[PDB]
């Protein structure tokens, strides 16, 4: 039984396999609309990770580190239990299909539809199609849902890209405003299902740690103004 | 017509589905070892793809267009003659497959081993060894060589953070030098091979498309002067 929480000194602490938590963030807008929300639950950092050479941030909790990953890593680290509990699309974590791990919160940030996508006057092509996309089980779920079979193509990188080389006769990606994709010359078409960040936690890390875990996750219920 | 394929007009003169020659560019250290051999080649990009919004470049030559890819995505575009040919790393063509590919040139750029790596005086693990990496399939036939079966773990992110959180026994990733790593307090242990940047062409697109791909291939293999 220790009492100080407060951490000020950064750069510091931090340390390694943390038996107190281990939060991982996905890195695009979700990190920035995300932290607002860790701020009200008394969890910041203490500089701009943008501007650090840092792997593992600590933070104004003694007792949090903090992860900044690619997204497609956030369920990895939790499944694992590398991090106790972190933040994701449900895009990710429905394509992930994580096994050790425990939904807890809709966050409601970072809001937009995985949608089918194609050219603007597109043709509907013939035979087997091709789908260029990054979330292959939810498209051949997807097309399996509609009885068609289709052939996939597995990219990492921007999937706007792919239909104006002809790659795909169709991609599959997530649509905020879908306004990038006009201004492209291309079209949403239909929708798979509406996505918003989550947070997730490691099944045994919660059965544990569940003093530490607690007190943070009802403070993030009450930032979303959880009526 | 600036010249006779002398385009200086940037911002423009790029239309799609080139029927004349697509180039798949991997993203960050490798492209800045790229850009000089084609300079050397008659071929400049006409902004910095950095800066740049564009997702189609066009080039000094106008019967060129570049496209800067995320590495693991270069072969999926030329397999697919999406694009006619590409610049990837070695690594990247054995994880993925060469299919629908000549590998025509060893650029003799981005020059490094992929190898094991753990933290500094760490004991051999007793059960299946837990191996984070990107490289899923170099890292599975590289310990069946040795009689020995892993537990693999497919990252996507940075694989130097994984076992200082403890999610990796050990990892596989490329090594230049290892001081990023050992700064880490991590040591390079095992070179699964040697790996560099190299050339590749769709085969169709080398049949049909001879006639802008010799000189260009000419003037790549005589910057080229390791021998």
């Amino acid at each position: 039984m220790n009492d100080v929480r407060n951490d000020d000194p950064n750069f510091n602490v931090m340390g390694n396999f943390d038996h107190g938590l281990t939060l991982a963030l996905s890195k695009g807008r979700i990190l920035k609309e995300t932290l607002p929300l860790l701020a009200t639950a008394g969890i910041n950092l203490l500089e701009d990770p943008e501007k650090s050479r840092k792997l593992i941030f600590p933070t104004t909790h003694k007792q949090v580190r903090i992860l900044i990953l690619r997204a497609s890593d956030v369920p990895t680290y939790v499944e694992n239990g590398a991090a106790d509990l972190g933040v994701a699309g449900k895009d990710v974590l429905m394509e992930h299909g994580a096994q050790h791990v425990y939904e807890l919160l809709d966050l409601q940030i970072a809001k937009c539809k995985l949608m089918t996508a194609g050219k603007v006057g597109m043709e509907r092509p013939k035979g087997r199609l091709k789908i260029a996309t990054k979330y292959v089980n939810l498209t051949r779920q997807y097309y399996a849902s509609l009885g068609e079979q289709v052939d996939v193509i597995k990219l990492y990188g921007s999937m706007e890209l792919a239909p104006l080389v002809g790659l795909g006769d169709y991609i599959v990606d997530v649509v905020d405003t879908g306004n990038t994709l006009r201004a492209n010359g291309l079209e949403p078409l239909e929708e798979i299902c509406k996505v918003s960040s989550r947070l997730i936690v490691n099944k045994a890390s919660f059965k544990r740690k569940q003093v530490l875990l607690n007190p943070i996750i009802s403070q993030l219920e009450q930032a979303v103004q959880s009526r």
